[PDB]
């Protein structure tokens, strides 16, 4: 398949990225808490069900919750304002909320049969989301005695994700919070690391990792 790009909502980010997240990558934007990383798959669960003229791929989405942190109604607000039916865009969002670290790790395999199920449809799924990727990782691997084990688990989960996105064709996003009191980039392991952080008047910054496009968190979801 031919690489699909997703727009974020933001034409500076857009540029950063060379179009937008790509098909067949995983993306994983880190940073501290608060920084926006949760708008930004917000609203790229609704960027992907436009079509390519508008910057989407008349996409499905897959979004695994690990924090109780996805809002049904900012779906809703930012469907409403790109000029979609909120009600299309919710219909096409399969959730689920990660337990555990072990069920996580189960729901991607999960999430294959739906792919699946969908991949000869004319919204096939195209973008698959995990908020937060590391958050039950780091909570039940604590002390420096359990670290082998728990990034054994994680190379595994990573390998999963890589797995789906290159087989399927589908962007694979992820989060991650890294602050001073916690928090872990996931080493060389994403396609693409997208460091995100807050600026001067309520500003969001982001630069790749191994310019800067700045933007705003407003009804749209993120835009310039
Ligand atoms: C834990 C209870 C649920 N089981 N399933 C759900 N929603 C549908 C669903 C199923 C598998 C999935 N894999 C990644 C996202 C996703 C969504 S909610």
């Amino acid at each position: 398949a031919t690489i699909g790009r997703i727009s974020t909502g933001s034409k500076s980010l857009d540029k950063l990225l060379g179009g937008g997240i790509e098909t067949q990558a995983i993306t994983e934007v880190f940073g501290e808490f608060g920084s926006g990383k949760t708008q930004l798959a917000h609203t790229l669960a609704v960027m992907v069900q436009l079509p390519p003229e508008e910057g989407g791929l008349n996409g499905s989405v897959m979004w695994i919750d690990t924090e109780n942190t996805f809002r049904p109604e900012r779906i809703r607000e930012i469907a409403q304002n790109r000029g979609l039916d909120p009600d299309e865009v919710l219909k096409h969002i399969a959730y689920a909320r990660a337990f555990n670290s072990n069920h996580q790790m189960l729901l991607v395999q999960q999430a294959e049969d739906m792919i699946k199920e969908l991949l000869n449809t004319d919204r096939p799924v195209k973008l698959l989301i995990v908020d937060s990727l590391t958050s039950h990782f780091r909570s039940e691997y604590i002390g420096r005695g359990a670290l082998a084990e728990r990034q054994q688990k994680l190379a595994k989960h990573l390998a999963d994700l890589h797995r789906l996105a290159n087989l399927y064709d589908i962007a694979v996003f992820v989060t991650n919070q890294v602050q001073a009191n916690g928090g872990h980039i996931l080493a060389h392991s994403a396609t693409l690391r997208v460091y995100l952080r807050k600026g001067k008047g309520g500003k969001r910054i982001a630069r790749l990792i191994d310019g800067e496009a700045v933007f705003s968190i407003t009804e749209k979801g993120i835009e310039d």
